[PDB]
C-alpha cells in the first residue's frame, strides 16, 4: 500500500482467483446436489471446453489474417513468429486443437455443429462481443507494464534524478558555505490533478523565490552542454520566513496534463488522473529501490479539494 | 505508411473483420449444404450465444470481487463505477443477460444439459478459466489492444518530448540560428534528430562516427519551467566530413527517450524487455513522426533520421537528408 | 449541471436507455405469461430482425444514389467512402445482410409474406417511407444527435469566443489592471461577461440601465492575427451606482456572439427561428461555462453573468457577483 | 454549384426521391409478374406499416423518458411541448395510431405480436441498431442548419463584414488622397486546410507588407470603442511590384483548426475540411444576396498540394 496519498490504488491482487475457486467450490456441490450421473457431468464439460479451444483457434486464424501484413516489420520476417503471435504457442496449443478434436468427434454431427461454431465465432469479430471490459484491460496493462506513466516515471528517473541527486549533496553544501542553510534534501511536488503552473509563486503567494543552487553540466546524447538547474525557495508562515529548501514540480505531470488537451494523443481527462495517480507510484517504488536515492529527495503528493499547499511543504520540511 | 524507415510497422487495419466476413460466408454455405433443419440452427446459435453472455456474466462477477477491494481509490467510492467496469455497460449487458436467461431456459436443448445443471456446469467451466488461465489473451491481441488504447510507453515518451522540448525550442531555434549566422561556414536552418532503432545512443557523438566533429553551440536559450526558474536550452553544432573535408554543418542531436528505452531495458525493475525495447523504439519513431506532421510548430524547422545498423553510414546518412 | 442559471439545460443522460431496459424486461413477462411456444418466439423476433436490416440496406441503396453524385467534392473521389457514408460500416452491415438473408429464406413464416414476396413488399415499404417522409426523425431525436455529435452553432461560437478573444485578453488582462491601477476606485482584478439568454445586447451598456457608466478604458492591446499586423483589444471600465453613490466599478463587456444569434433570427436567409434563438443561447453560455472550467489560462480571472428578464435587476446582478 | 473552388460540395438534391421512385416502380411490376392476390398484398403492406408506426409509438416513449427529466429547462415546463417534441405532432400521430392498432387488431395473435414488437424495440434503443448513417446525419445537418460552418459564417457577415465593407469604400479613397493607388477591394484569403498564420509574409514572401488603412471604430456591446484594422499588401512578381491590394485570411477558420487541436471540443479533422468547406459555401451564398456587398470584398479559396498563394492573389486581382 503506497504511504504518498490515499488516493494511490495498490497493485492489483489475487482477488478474482479467491472468487473463482469459491464459485467453484459452489458448482461442485450443487452438481453433487442435483444427483446427475457424474460422467455425463464429465462429457459435457470437456465438450464445451473442446468448443471454447475451436473458437481459439478460429480467432487466432482471423487475428493471422491480419498480422500476416506486417510479417516484416513487426515479425522480421518469420512466419512462425507470426503464428506464434497469434496462437501463443504452436506447440501447446496443438496439443489442445488435437485433444479436442478427437474428444469432440468421439463422444457424440460434427460438421453441422463445426460450421455452427464458425458461425458464431465470425460474429463475435464482427460485432464486437469479445471486446475486453474496462477492469480487464486496467489489470493486462498494468501487469504487462502498458502504461504512458510507467515510461515517464522510468524516463524521469533515469534522466534526470539519477544524474542530479548524487550531486545535489555536493551542490547544497557549496551554496551553504558560498552563503540561513538549506534542508539537504531535494522535495518534489506532484499534483494528482496535473496543474503544475510555470511559477511556483502564482500556486501559493507564501512560497517565495530565492537564489539558485551552482549550476550542474553534463555530455548528453550529443549535447555537449546539458545545464541542469534548480532553485531555491522559502515558506512562509504567520509571514515570515519558516523553512528553506530545494522544491521541485515533477515536469512529467505537465505531459500528462498537456496530453489531456490534445486531440491528437487520444488521452482523456479519466486516462490523466489515473495515470497521474499510476506515476506516483511507480516513481514512489523506483526511488525506494534506487541506490542513488540514500536520503536526497522527499516526494510530495496532494490533491487540492483556499489550499494549503505551502503548509503541505512545511509538514514534511518540518518532518 | 511511414516512411521514416521500411521496418516501422503501420497501424493495424481491418484484414481480422475481412477475414471473419469470409468466415461468416463459408459457414453459411456449408449449413446451406448440409440441409439440417433451420429451426435447429438458428436455435442452437442463440443458444451458444447465451450461453457465452452468461459465462460473461459470471467472469465479471469474479473479476468484480477484485476491483471492490479498490473501489475508494481507483472508483471515487461509488459501486456503479465498479460494475460499469467490470461489466462493461449495466444496461446493456442486463439486457443480454434477460436475453440469455430467457431464451436458454425456455429453449430445448440436445446438445447442451438441462438450464440448472447447464449454469453449474458453466459456472465450473468459467472458474476452470479463471483458475487456470486458459482465456489469456494472446500477445498480438495485446499489442492490438494497447495500440488501439494507446496504453504504449513510446506513445507517452514521444508525446513528452514533443511537448516539453520540441514545442518549446523549435520556435527559438530559427531566431538562434540566425543570430549565430550573423555573429560569425552557415549551419542549416533546420534541427536534425538522429533514431537509432538499436537504441544505443552514446552521449559522444564522436563516439559513434570519427567524421563528426563538434562546433561552438548555439545561443542558449532559458525559460522557466515547472517551478523552476529559468532554466537552459541547449544544442550543439556538428560538421560533417567527407574524405576528410567538411561536407556539410548542421545542428544534431540524439533523441533522448531511446536513452530510456535502453535503460528500461538493462534495469529489473522496469519489466521490460529486448524485444518490448525494438517494438518501442519503432512505435516512438511512428508516434513522434504522427506528431509532427500536424504540430504547426513543427513545420520544415525538424527533421528525423532513422537508422538501423547492418562500416556503418551513419556520418553519410546526415549528409543524404542535408544535401536532400 | 450547470450553475449558471436553473434555465440552461443538463446534458442528456441514459433514461432512454432505462425506459428501453423496463421494456425489454416487461415484453419478457408478457410473453413469459402468454404461454405461446418459445421456438416460435424466436423465429419471428429474428425474422422482424431481419426484415428491418433488408429495409436499412434498400435505403441505404436510396441514399446512395444522391451521395455518388458529391463523391468528388465530398467523399476524395472513391466509391468505398461513399458507401461507408451510406451504410456505416460495410463489413458490419454485410454480416448482417447475410445472416437476414439467410435465415428470412430458410425459415418457416406465417406473419409474412414469402421470401421474395416479402422482398417486394419490402422495397415498395420502404419506397413509401422515402418518398413520404414517414420515418423522418423527431425533434427531440434530432437534438439528441446535434448534441451528441456538437453539430450546434452555439458550439462554435463559443469555441470561437473562446480561441480568439479570451485566450489572448485573459492572460494580458491582469498585467492591463495592473498598470491601470498603478497610473491612475480601482477596478476588480476579473473581467465580467454579461449573457442575456434573450439576446438583446444593446451596443450601449448605458441603455440598458442607467445605474451603469462608462469610465476611462483599460490600456490597448495589441496583436497580430491572421495576416493583419496588430489590431487592438480594448476594454471599458464601467461604475455601479447604489441609490446614486459608486457601490463598485469593474471591468465589463457583452458577450458578442449573442448579436450573432440574435441577428441570425432577424435575417430570412439564416434559416434560424427565435425558438432556435433560446435553445442555442443556452447552449452557448453551457459550453463556455464549461470551457472555461477547463481553461488553464481563465482561472479565477474571468466571470460569467447570466439572466433572463421576467425594472429589471441588472445593476444588482452585477453588484451580486462582485461583492460574493 | 459554387464558384469559388470545385472542392466545395452542393446542397443535397432530390436523387433519393428519384431512386426510391424507381424502387416503387420496380417493386410493384414484380408484384405483378409474382401474380398473388392483390388484396393479400394490400393486407400485408398495410399490418407493415402499422407495425412500424407502433414501434415508433414505443421508441418515442422510451425518448419522452428522458425528454421528461428536461421539462422545466428545454420545454419550458409544458408536458405537451414535451410529447411534442417526442413524437412530432401528437394529433396526427395519434390518427395515425389509432389506425394502425384497429387495422392491425382486425385484419389478424395480438398480444403476444404486440410484446414481441416491443421486445424487438427496445433491443433498437439498448443496442444501437437504428444509429443513423454519417450520410444520413449529414443531410439532417444540412437541411436543418445545425453545423458550427454555419454559426461561423454568419458571425463573421454580421459582426465584421457588414460593419466595415460600406465604410471600407470610404476609407481607401481617404489613403489613396493621403498617398501606387491600391485595388478598390477587400480580398480575403480561404485556405481549406486552415493554414492561417499571423503573418502574411510567412505564407509566401512575395506577399510583402504595406502601410495600413485610418482605423475605423464603433461602440459595440458594450465596449465603446472597437476598433477594426485593416492591413495593405504589395505583390511581388519577377521580383518587383506587381499589384497592391488590401488582403485577409478568413479568422473563423483558425477557429476550425483550434477546435480540430482541442480534445474537449470534440471536433476532428475530418470535421476540420469538412466545415472548411461548408464555410466558404454559406458565406459566398451570404455575401450574394447581402446589400452591403455591392462590389466591396472578394473571396479566394484554395487548396495547397511550392505554392502559388501569391499568384493566386495576383489572378483575381488582376481578374
Ligand atoms: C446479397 C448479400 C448482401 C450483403 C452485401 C454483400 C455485397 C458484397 C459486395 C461488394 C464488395 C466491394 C467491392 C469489391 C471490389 C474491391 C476489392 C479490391 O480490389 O480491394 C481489395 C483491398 C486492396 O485494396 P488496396 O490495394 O487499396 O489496399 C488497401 C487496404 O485494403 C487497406 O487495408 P485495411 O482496409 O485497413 O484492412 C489499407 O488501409 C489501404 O491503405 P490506403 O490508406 O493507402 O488506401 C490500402 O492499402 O483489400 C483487400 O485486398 C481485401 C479483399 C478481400 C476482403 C473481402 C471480405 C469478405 C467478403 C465477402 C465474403 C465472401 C467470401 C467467400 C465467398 C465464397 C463462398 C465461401
Ligand atoms: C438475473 C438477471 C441478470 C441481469 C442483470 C439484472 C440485475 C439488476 C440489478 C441491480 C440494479 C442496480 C442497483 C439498484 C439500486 C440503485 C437504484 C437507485 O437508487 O438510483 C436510481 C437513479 C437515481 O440516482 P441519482 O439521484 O444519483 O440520479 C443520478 C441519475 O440517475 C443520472 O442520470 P443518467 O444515469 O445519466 O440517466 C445522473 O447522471 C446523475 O448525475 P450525477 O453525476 O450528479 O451523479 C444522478 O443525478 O436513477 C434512477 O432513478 C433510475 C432507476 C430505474 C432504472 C432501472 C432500469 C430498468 C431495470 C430493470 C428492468 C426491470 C423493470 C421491471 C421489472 C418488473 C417486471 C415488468
Ligand atoms: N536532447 C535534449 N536536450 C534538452 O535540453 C532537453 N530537455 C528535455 N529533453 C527531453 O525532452 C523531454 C522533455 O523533458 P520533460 O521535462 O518533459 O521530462 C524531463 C524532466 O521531467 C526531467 N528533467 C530533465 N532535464 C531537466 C532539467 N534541466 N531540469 C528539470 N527537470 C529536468 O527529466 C525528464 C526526462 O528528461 P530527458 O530524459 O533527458 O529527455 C527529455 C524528455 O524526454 C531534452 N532533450
Ligand atoms: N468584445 C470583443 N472585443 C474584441 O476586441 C474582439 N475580438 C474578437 N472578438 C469576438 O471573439 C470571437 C472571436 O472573433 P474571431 O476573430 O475568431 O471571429 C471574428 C473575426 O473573424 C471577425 N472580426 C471581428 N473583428 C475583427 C477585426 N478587428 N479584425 C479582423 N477581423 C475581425 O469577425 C468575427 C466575429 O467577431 P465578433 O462576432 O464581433 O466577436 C468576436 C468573435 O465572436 C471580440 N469581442
Ligand atoms: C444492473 C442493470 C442490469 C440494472 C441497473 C438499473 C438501474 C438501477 C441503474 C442504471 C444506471 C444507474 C445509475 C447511473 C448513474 C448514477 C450516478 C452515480 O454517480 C454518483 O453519484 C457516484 C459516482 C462518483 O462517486 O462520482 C451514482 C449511481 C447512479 C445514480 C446509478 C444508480 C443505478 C442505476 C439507475
Ligand atoms: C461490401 C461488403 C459487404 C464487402 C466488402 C469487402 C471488401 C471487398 C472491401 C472491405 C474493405 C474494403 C477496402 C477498405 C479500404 C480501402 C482503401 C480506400 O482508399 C483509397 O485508396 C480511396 C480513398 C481516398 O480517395 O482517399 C480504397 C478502397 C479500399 C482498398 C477498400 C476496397 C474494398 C474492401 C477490401
Ligand atoms: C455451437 C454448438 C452447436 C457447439 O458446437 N457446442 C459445443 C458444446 C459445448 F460448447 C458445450 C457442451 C457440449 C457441446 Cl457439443 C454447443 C453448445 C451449446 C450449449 O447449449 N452449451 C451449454 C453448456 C454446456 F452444454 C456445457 C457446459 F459445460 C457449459 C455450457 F454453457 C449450444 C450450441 C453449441
Ligand atoms: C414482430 C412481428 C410478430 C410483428 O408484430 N409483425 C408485424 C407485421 C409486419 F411488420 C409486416 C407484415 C405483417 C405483420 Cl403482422 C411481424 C412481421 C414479420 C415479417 O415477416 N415481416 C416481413 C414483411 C411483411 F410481412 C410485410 C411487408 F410489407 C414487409 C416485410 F418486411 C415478422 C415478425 C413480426
Amino acid at each position: 500500500h503506497s504511504s504518498l496519498h490515499p488516493s494511490i490504488p495498490c497493485p492489483r491482487g489475487h482477488g478474482a482467483q479467491k472468487a473463482a475457486l469459491v464459485l467453484l467450490s459452489a458448482c461442485l456441490v450443487t452438481l453433487w446436489g442435483l444427483g446427475e450421473p457424474p460422467e455425463h457431468t464429465l462429457r459435457y464439460l470437456v465438450l464445451h471446453l473442446a468448443s471454447l479451444q475451436l473458437g481459439l483457434l478460429l480467432n487466432g486464424v482471423c487475428s493471422l489474417a491480419e498480422e500476416l501484413r506486417h510479417i516484416h516489420s513487426r515479425y522480421r520476417g518469420s512466419y512462425w513468429r507470426t503464428v506464434r503471435a497469434c496462437l501463443g504457442c504452436p506447440l501447446r496449443r496443438g496439443a489442445l486443437l488435437l485433444l479436442s478434436i478427437y474428444f469432440y468427434y468421439s463422444l457424440p454431427p460434427f460438421t453441422w455443429m463445426l460450421a455452427l461454431l464458425g458461425l458464431s465465432q465470425a460474429l463475435n469479430i464482427l460485432l464486437g462481443l469479445k471486446g475486453l471490459a474496462p477492469a480487464e484491460i486496467s489489470a493486462v496493462c498494468e501487469k504487462g507494464n502498458f502504461n504512458v506513466a510507467h515510461g515517464l516515471a522510468w524516463s524521469y528517473y533515469i534522466g534526470y534524478l539519477r544524474l542530479i541527486l548524487p550531486e545535489l549533496q555536493a551542490r547544497i553544501r557549496t551554496y551553504n558555505q558560498h552563503y540561513g542553510a538549506v534542508s539537504q534534501r531535494l522535495y518534489i511536488l506532484l499534483p494528482l490533478d496535473c496543474g503544475v503552473p510555470d511559477n511556483l509563486s502564482m500556486a501559493d503567494p507564501n512560497i517565495r523565490f530565492l537564489d539558485k543552487l551552482p549550476q550542474q553540466t553534463g555530455d548528453r546524447a550529443g549535447i555537449k552542454d546539458r545545464v541542469y538547474s534548480n532553485s531555491i525557495y522559502e515558506l512562509l508562515e504567520n509571514g515570515q520566513r519558516a523553512g528553506t529548501c530545494v522544491l521541485e514540480y515533477a515536469t512529467p505531470l505537465q505531459t500528462l496534463f498537456a496530453m489531456s488537451q490534445y486531440s491528437q494523443a487520444g488521452f482523456s481527462r479519466e486516462d490523466r488522473l489515473e495515470q497521474a495517480k499510476l506515476f506516483c507510484r511507480t516513481l514512489e517504488d523506483i526511488l525506494a529501490d534506487a541506490p542513488e536515492s540514500q536520503n536526497n529527495c522527499r516526494l510530495i503528493a496532494y490533491q487540492e479539494p483556499s489550499f494549503s499547499l505551502s503548509q503541505e511543504v512545511l509538514r514534511h520540511l518540518r518532518q
